[PDB]
């Protein structure tokens, strides 16, 4: 019915810093030193005090060693503290039961995981195995069915209980593999490690996977954030549904904001609390990784996530209030690209490849995800027709949709799919629907919708839902301007088309809680890694799981409802998982796209690059830094290592010289 073609390459983007590629094994190793070192003050006013073990007691008997001719500077020295700025609101501190602490890198800074992938965008190759994190090592069996994974043994939460199996066991049996808990981000369900994957304890040091397919390598990077980061199950047992009277929800919310110094494995702790004003994070004394000179980590003493909005983020930045800024919304980037230009500006800014790309997403799901009415699931019903996916597609003026947000070389066509600043997109296997708005309303009155009452917008037929005008709901985040235009735009666009859209603009965790439970028609979204990166969280590629998309899930307990390209895409995903051949995975990336594309999986809004904003005083900050790869730059620039030379330090510290007190009291030390 249409012409499709390929999308036109967009205006060349000069990807302003470049990256230092270097070897997997060049950043860490874990090891036993002759001796280690901390800030003096800890030595004088704690240990010597008999208020905090010595460090060799508190440290594992191999800590996480970082090695220093991966550092951008070199071996750093104490002090200091990192300014960040968040949208986001803290829910409470279970992570594990899906609350959120606020976003902007402060859950990444605490919640630390089995493996590490942020910092891989340094390291050149498309089959890098990521990083060992709380596991140390794995080996796989013979057959490949079986993965040995090796914890760091010694180590302790921040509140000195030791870290163990225990941890990792109470994480997967009664969060992933417990269907009435959700862990943060939406991607924990026990089908994201494989369908069929079980997890069992060796030993207090030792686990075991086992997986139907043979070497499904890429379950390693779902090892990584969000997915696989366990809780200190010391204090979160006692409060799960299995173990007591509490109900999943008082679990959930056991722990408010209020509650003080949260056992994490963190660098940073939170110690202190004001509603929509600030979290502070005080240095873990139980901090496991240190330096090749033997000195514990984190070198910043603190950190601070001040309670604003995203643009703010983006103004205290350039201004020189706030460290750090994912400059992400194209209608803040002239305004941020201004202040730059002065020489004496506090902080440097780069802009990276287009990896930022938004998605409309309709709800696939026609089995009862989310429980609709006769309205929504007569919606699930056009959602499934391939026309009606097209004439929305080809009705979408993309040009004007890039414009809208920024006017310049930023933005680029986006039909959907692999992001065109990854290695594993392919142009020619994109499947691009040009604006034909006349050939998108022919489409849709070719499947039996037309304009019954003289309004101009369309109706359903007389036996559905006594041939009313089709009306469509738009769930958006509400923290963004971009999210906002896109929203406002795709309402005005559909218009045109006959199409009513109605807007349901809520905040970040009410939105999850719609999306995830199913309580959706369409949704206009910022994609995650998986688009970005392909190789980080692969699962989310399509519905190899009852809960592994995020269009199309099930309801517990009921089937997956899948239309044939999508078993497709999910057989191509398996077949990348298990692939331990480059130019297979690449070619079969080709044909997911190809298949994505054609079939509409989802319909692609806009994409452009984002830039990396940095104050000019921290060391180690790598080069070429992505906002967001394989994760968000929080944690690809290993806020651990960062540093700040003595003579340039701030002086910003709110608890210099303290220490977390006990969880439950009582605010730092001291
Ligand atoms: O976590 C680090 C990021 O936090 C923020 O994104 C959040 C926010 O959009 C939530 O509402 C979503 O739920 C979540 O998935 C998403 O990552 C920043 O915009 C980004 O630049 C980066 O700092
Ligand atoms: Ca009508
Ligand atoms: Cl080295
Ligand atoms: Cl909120
Ligand atoms: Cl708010
Ligand atoms: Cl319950
Ligand atoms: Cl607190
Ligand atoms: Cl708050
Ligand atoms: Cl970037």
């Amino acid at each position: 019915a249409f012409e499709t073609t390929t999308p036109p390459e967009p205006p060349q983007f000069p990807a302003e810093g470049k990256i230092n590629y270097v070897a997997r094994d060049t950043i860490l190793e874990f090891k036993a030193l002759p001796s280690y070192s901390e800030p003096d003050w800890i030595t004088e006013k704690f240990e010597k005090a008999g208020k905090l073990p010595p460090l060799k007691e508190r440290l594992p008997e191999e800590p996480l060693v970082y090695k220093t001719g991966n550092m951008p500077d070199g071996v750093g020295v104490y002090g200091d503290t990192m300014r960040h700025v968040v949208g986001g609101r803290p829910e409470g501190w279970n992570y594990i039961a899906g609350q959120s602490q606020g976003w902007g890198g402060i859950d990444i800074a605490l919640s630390e995981c089995l493996t590490r992938t942020a910092p891989l965008f340094q390291v050149d190759a498309k089959d890098t195995e990521p990083l060992p994190n709380l596991a140390k090592s794995w080996e796989w069996s013979e057959d490949g069915h079986t993965l040995t994974m090796h914890l760091v043994k010694g180590a302790k939460w921040s509140d000195g209980e030791a870290f163990n199996a225990d941890d990792v066991m109470f994480y997967w049996e009664d969060a992933v593999v417990d269907p009435n808990v959700s862990p943060l981000g939406g991607g924990a369900s026990p089908e994201a490690f494989g369908e069929g994957t079980t997890l069992k304890k060796i030993d207090d040091y030792t686990v075991e996977w086992t997986f139907k397919a043979a070497f499904p390598k890429q379950y390693l990077y779902t090892m990584a954030y969000p997915s696989f980061c366990p809780g200190p199950s010391h204090i979160l047992k006692p409060q799960h549904p299995k173990y007591s009277k509490n109900t999943y929800n008082q679990f959930k919310n056991a722990f408010p904001p209020e509650y003080m110094n949260m056992p994490v494995m963190g660098a940073w702790v939170p110690v202190s609390y004001r509603p929509d004003d600030l979290i502070v994070l005080r240095r873990n004394p139980y901090y496991w990784k240190v330096d090749e000179k033997g000195q514990q980590l984190p070198y910043l003493n603190e950190v601070h996530y001040k309670l604003s909005t995203w643009a703010d983020r983006d103004v205290q930045a350039v201004a020189g209030s706030g460290d750090f800024s994912n400059l992400e919304q194209p209608e803040n980037f002239v305004a941020s690209l201004k202040r730059a230009a002065d020489p004496n500006a506090p902080a440097r800014l780069a802009f990276g490849p287009r990896l930022i790309g938004y998605n409309l997403q309709m709800n696939f799901s026609a089995n009862g995800w989310g429980n609709p009415d006769e309205r929504g699931q007569a919606i699930r019903e056009l959602n499934r027709n391939e026309v009606f996916r097209q004439a929305v597609t080809s009705a979408l003026d993309r040009k004007a949709i890039g414009d809208s947000l920024v006017k310049g070389p930023f933005t680029a066509i986006y039909p959907g799919g692999i992001s065109s600043g990854t290695s594993f997109y392919d142009r020619a296997s994109t499947v691009y629907y040009p604006f034909n708005l006349e050939g998108a309303k022919a489409a849709l009155a070719s499947i039996g919708l037309k304009d019954t009452d003289g309004d101009g917008f369309l109706n359903f037929p007389k036996e559905t839902l006594g041939g009313r005008n089709v009306e469509i709901t738009l769930l958006v985040n509400n923290g963004y301007a971009t999210d906002k235009s896109l929203a406002e735009g795709l309402v005005g666009q559909m218009a045109k088309l006959g199409l009513r859209v109605v807007i349901h603009s809520l905040d970040s965790n009410q939105r999850d809680a719609a999306h995830y439970g199913g309580q959706f028609d369409w949704l206009v979204r910022r994609n995650s890694t998986e688009l970005s990166s392909v190789v980080q969280n692969t699962e989310q590629l399509a519905p190899v799981g009852p809960r592994t998309s995020w269009n199309h899930r099930s309801p517990e307990g009921k089937e997956l409802d899948l239309m044939p390209f999508e078993k497709e895409m999910a057989d191509i995903v398996r077949k990348f998982i298990s692939s331990q051949d480059n130019a297979e995975r690449a070619d079969l990336m080709k044909q997911y796209q190809k298949v994505y594309t054609q079939n509409l999986y989802t319909i692609g809004l806009t994409e452009y690059p984002g830039a990396l904003i940095v104050n000019k005083r921290f060391s180690n900050v790598p080069q070429g830094t992505p906002i967001f790869m394989f994760n968000w730059a929080e944690d690809a620039i290993i806020r651990e290592r960062l540093w700040v030379a003595a003579d340039k330090q701030g002086k910003y510290e709110l608890f210099p010289q303290q220490l977390p007190g006990k969880p439950g009291e009582g605010g730092p030390i001291n």
